């Protein structure tokens, strides 16, 4: 990275005497060894500029940090006409997230790119202008000019000041009860309802190292972390795709019900046993093949839905069925406006299940079950924003949600959201 600053700077100094005064876009992509181990998170962490976002696939094998905003984008719709106006790049690739609300976003395009796939990685470096390149290479160059060297990256050192659920047990319960004794009216299937609980510390708290802390711990989950500036971050650690698209080839899932995991491997693999014998949970997994293969029919080819598998995870384990179809056109705004939100995380019919939330839900979701990562012409996945949180400067927002349907027991979800909120709040609180 030292040597690779350099290289940048070399590159740079030629090209801002060189490169015509005209409007675009150069790429410029610089091989970056892995020979000796790199760890992107803890760098991303030691800069002073933003916006920040850090991303990794659930797989692990997939890695990217972005630094600084050449362009910000306040939707996944307005990201995509800027990807198409060229078509010459189609590896160009925005960065961020959708809100709950997909209409909604705050997506990138990274000034600095750096990514992995498996045991090699790319530094991009990327130039954009409306009026000059020519302009552009020299805000690059102050761009460059910014980087500092990698610092360590602290664990979390916390004093937990003040704690609020949103709703509490006590309003928990009426909500479930509320929304099962409507279920029961016959329109509404099903409801995804949440508890935002507000942590306050006596210091700031560093998303980095929370960032850091949940990839060491919370294994098989997509990391996702947005700092939008220096005092405000959203990050998570989500099992859950939204979708993911080659080409036309799309891919998504349906993820819903849940139960505890153990640590022990016997024990976990007969509480998913139970799983997924389990009605309760069967339907509300059904519930989600459901919405996502209607909201498909009119925009894709020949579906695809597996059986269910038990998807494990340090706190809680998930039905999951893998879904695969091709796209009729290669557009991420057909996928992300016909697949978010999904029954796994709003509910079912999609209009009843909205209005319930917005009339009883006692905060704002905001970035919470929206969806984290990146798409460019060719290919983009997104996971949902489940196991995250909102950080503003000493405050942590902690989410979790649970699926409402026929049967649902309110101490039985609220024990459900507190193992799903664990995940994230076991790091704060130790
Ligand atoms: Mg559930």
């Amino acid at each position: 990275m030292q040597s690779l600053t350099t290289a940048l700077e070399n590159l740079l100094r030629h090209l801002s005497q060189e490169i015509p005064a005209t409007p675009g876009i150069r790429v410029i992509d610089i091989p970056f060894p892995l020979k000796d181990a790199f760890d992107a998170l803890s760098w991303l962490a030691s800069q002073q500029t933003y916006p920040q976002f850090y991303w990794q696939q659930r797989n692990g094998d997939e890695e990217a940090v972005v630094l600084g905003a050449i362009t910000r984008f306040t939707s996944l719709d307005q990201a995509q006409r800027f990807l198409r106006q060229h078509p010459e790049h189609a590896d160009l690739r925005i960065w961020g997230l959708n809100a709950f609300d997909p209409s909604q976003g705050n997506l990138l395009l990274p000034r600095l790119e750096w990514r992995r796939c498996g045991g090699k990685a790319t530094l991009r470096l990327t130039l954009f202008s409306e009026s000059s390149l020519q302009h552009d290479a020299i805000q690059a160059k102050e761009f460059i000019a910014t980087l500092v060297s990698i610092k360590p990256l602290p664990g979390l050192h916390l004093t937990t000041t003040r704690e609020q659920h949103w709703p509490d047990k006590t309003g928990w319960t009426q909500l479930i009860e509320l929304a099962t004794k409507t279920i029961a009216e016959g329109e509404l299937d099903k409801v995804v309802l949440a508890r935002a609980t507000d942590l306050h510390f006596a210091s700031p708290v560093n998303a980095a190292a929370m960032m850091a802390a949940s990839r060491r711990l919370n294994l098989n989950c997509y990391h996702f972390y947005m700092a939008f500036d220096g005092e405000n971050a959203f990050l998570g650690s989500s099992p859950e795709r939204l979708w993911r698209r080659r080409d036309k080839a799309l891919r998504t899932e349906a993820l819903a019900g849940t139960v505890a995991n153990n640590p022990d491997d016997k024990q976990a693999q007969q509480l998913g046993e139970w799983l997924m014998a389990d009605d309760k949970n069967q339907r509300e997994n059904m519930l989600v093949v459901e919405d996502i293969c209607q909201r498909l029919q009119a925009d894709t080819q020949t579906l695809d839905v597996l059986p269910p598998q038990v998807l494990r995870l340090r706190k809680v384990q998930h039905l999951r069925r893998c879904i695969w179809t091709s796209l009729n056109k290669a557009d991420d705004v057909i996928c992300l406006h016909q697949l978010q939100p999904t029954a796994a995380v709003a509910g079912l019919p999609r209009d009843l299940a909205r209005q319930f939330i917005a009339r009883h839900e006692p905060f704002t979701r905001e970035w919470y079950a929206g969806s984290a990562g990146y798409l460019s012409l060719q290919q983009s996945e997104f996971c949902v924003s489940l196991r995250s949180a909102k950080i503003s400067g000493n405050v942590v927002r902690l989410y979790a949600g649970a699926g409402i349907v026929r049967g649902s027991d309110p101490e039985q979800e609220w024990q459900e959201i507190d193992n799903k909120a664990a995940g994230l709040r076991t790091l704060l609180q130790m």
